[PDB]
């Protein structure tokens, strides 16, 4: 039992790794939405949706770490 | 079959490293969705249908891998 | 319980490397931010907001790390 | 016994990571298609086939990881 | 103890590799900020505050780090 | 004998992880060719081969890697 | 006790890691400067004492790993 | 023996995680090449041998990790 | 003794993984004075010796592994 | 001794890992040097030396980590 949980939790904080693809994932989006505005501001309300999209895509492949890692944990 | 178990679940953790590739790559692909249509607003709806395409194959390769982990953790 | 305390504290430390997202998604959106108002000075007040939205996506990916590190730690 | 079998289950989560490389270069291609299509819409027939022709053999690399995966797992 | 206080001293050497993200963050930051003054020389007041708000919230990230370091070693 | 078993499917499983490289560079090939083609169409009969060679090199180093993965195996 | 002190010695090899984002970084600041001055030579007095700074914060991340890194040699 | 041969085969698999380097390398050579050559028809021959040393000195370091790879498990 | 010895080892090769950021690094800076040379002739006498300290601060940072390598190994 | 040799071994092994850099680098300095000569084919023999020499400090940093391999390995 003791081996097992040990386990369990070094799994969890590896899987917390993944979360950084996430983070310059969201970024990337954000940095092209920006350039992207600056450069044709009319086409603001156009591409924000887009951001939003990619965004929330890009997120969910993190939340998909932290599940494997909050499974670990208490699952 | 302690030794095992705990190998199930370091690995169901292992799993999940290779998910920054998509979270990475879904990115990528929404920026130039971005940037294409702000520098050519009249090419919208050719680009979004590649867009959508190319995200959900960067996508799949990460639900490989998560599925290699739910393997590993059931 | 010496296997499990030692294992709670090397994955502690290991749930911290997915901080490194946050550090350069962090940057990414305010090089945009930067270098969408050199070349457009007037837009400064349109992408600020965003940058400031990007940002706050970006650094909670790292907060969830951190959240695990911490949980790991002392929860 | 113990040893073996938590090797093959370590050693496929393990063997997952590369796919992170078929995450990224599959959204590298499609970027290259839309902004190549935004700005040089008539070229949209010529080079689509190039970016199908470079997803494939990009995700080819990830079914190779998988491959040596699942050979541990089963 | 021995295998407790082992792990701390690991775990405080792993708690450090996510500094790299500050050291590059920091990086591209004034990086934008060289290249934005050299292109417009009148935007640098305008540009140099949100450099400074950049890198700040960059470093952050490597500060938790160190934090989680410092409290595993201390 | 359990040990040098283990540490081959291991090995095997660390093996795949270069395979990344080639995913990256072969889709860093294909976004030249399909960028190089859009802004300059008449180009494409002389920069095709040399993407097919560029992908080439760059598949082989993955599959120096998915060589050695086969040889711990088998 | 031999379990503590390989630990502080794995740990301090581990604590190097994150020196890699400097290297990176330092370049990325030294690029921008090049890059900068080349396109516009007026700028340099500007831009120069910027890239010093830059340099340093990111040399700094790099002084924490190494920092950590002493602290488990000594 | 059983621990050092063990060493050996795990180390086999390490040493090839520094291929990925050759292949994104040769890849950032190549994609040069044809950005060159796109931009420039007329400088093919000109910069066509610089990227065949290009990838030939970038692959080198790939050869460098295979070798201690085969090392490590034949010799 | 002999797992002290061993984490020595184990430990020395770590280190050496930093170097691969000076690598990159000095690489980014020399890419940075071919470009801007090449696009302005004239400011090659005042960016290479910025080429020189660049690569030398990048330089250090992978020196600062090798000594702890070193440090470990004797 | 049987834990020393796996010990040096593994080290030689992970040694390799930092190759991937002057790999990545090398690549970097030719791809300036071809897109430098396309844009500007009188820059050649400026730019020509100045690729050699990014190369070679790129490349001694790939020997280094190959020297503590073969230290390991041998020494
Ligand atoms: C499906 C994938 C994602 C969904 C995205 C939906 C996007 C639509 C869009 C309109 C957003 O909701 C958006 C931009 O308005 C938004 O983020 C809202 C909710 C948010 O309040 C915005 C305005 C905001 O200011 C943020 C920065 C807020 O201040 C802070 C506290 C939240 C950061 C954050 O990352 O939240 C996440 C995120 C929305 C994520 C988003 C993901 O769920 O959700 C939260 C809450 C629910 C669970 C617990 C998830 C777990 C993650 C790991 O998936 O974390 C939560 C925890
Ligand atoms: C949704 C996720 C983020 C929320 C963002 C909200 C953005 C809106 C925007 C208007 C902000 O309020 C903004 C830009 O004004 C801001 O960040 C303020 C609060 C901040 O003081 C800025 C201006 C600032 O000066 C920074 C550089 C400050 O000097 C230093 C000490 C803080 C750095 C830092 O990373 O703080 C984080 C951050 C705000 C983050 C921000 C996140 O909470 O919060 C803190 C506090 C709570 C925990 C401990 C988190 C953990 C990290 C990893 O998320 O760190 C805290 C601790
Ligand atoms: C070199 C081998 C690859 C072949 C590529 C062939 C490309 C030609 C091109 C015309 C395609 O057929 C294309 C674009 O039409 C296509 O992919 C079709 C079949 C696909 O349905 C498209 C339109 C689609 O909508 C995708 C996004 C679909 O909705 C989702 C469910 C599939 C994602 C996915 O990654 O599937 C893969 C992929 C095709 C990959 C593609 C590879 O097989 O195959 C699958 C099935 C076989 C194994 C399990 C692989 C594993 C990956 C990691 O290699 O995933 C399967 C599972
Ligand atoms: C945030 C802290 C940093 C401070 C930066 C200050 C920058 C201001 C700027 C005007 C400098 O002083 C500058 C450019 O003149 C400079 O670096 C001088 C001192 C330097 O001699 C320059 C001209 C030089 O030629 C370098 C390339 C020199 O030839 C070589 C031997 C030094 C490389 C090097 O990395 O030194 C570092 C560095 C300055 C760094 C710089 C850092 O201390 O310091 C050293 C010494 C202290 C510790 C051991 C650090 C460890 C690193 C990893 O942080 O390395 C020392 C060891
Ligand atoms: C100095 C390092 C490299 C030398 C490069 C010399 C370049 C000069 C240039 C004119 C070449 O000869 C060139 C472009 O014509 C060439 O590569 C030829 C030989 C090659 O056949 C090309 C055209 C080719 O068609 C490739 C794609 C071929 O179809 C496939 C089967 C080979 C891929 C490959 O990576 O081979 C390597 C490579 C040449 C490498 C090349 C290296 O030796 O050699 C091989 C053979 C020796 C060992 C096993 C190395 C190990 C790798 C990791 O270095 O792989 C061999 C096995
Ligand atoms: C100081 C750091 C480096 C020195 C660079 C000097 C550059 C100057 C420049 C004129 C070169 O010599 C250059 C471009 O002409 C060159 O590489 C020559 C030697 C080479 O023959 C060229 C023309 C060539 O065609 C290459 C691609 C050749 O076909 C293949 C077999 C060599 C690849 C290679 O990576 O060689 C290395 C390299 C030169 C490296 C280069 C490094 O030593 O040297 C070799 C031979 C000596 C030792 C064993 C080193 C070990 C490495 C890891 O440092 O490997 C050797 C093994």
């Amino acid at each position: 039992m003791q081996l097992v949980l040990a386990a369990k939790y070094i799994g969890a904080g590896i899987s917390t790794i993944g979360l950084l693809g996430a983070g310059i994932g969201i970024a990337i989006v954000f940095a092209a939405l920006i350039n992207g505005v600056s450069r044709n501001p009319s086409i603001k309300d156009t591409v924000f949706p887009m951001a939003i999209l990619g965004f929330a895509l890009s997120e969910a492949t993190g939340l998909f770490c932290l599940m494997v890692s909050f499974l670990l944990l208490f699952g």
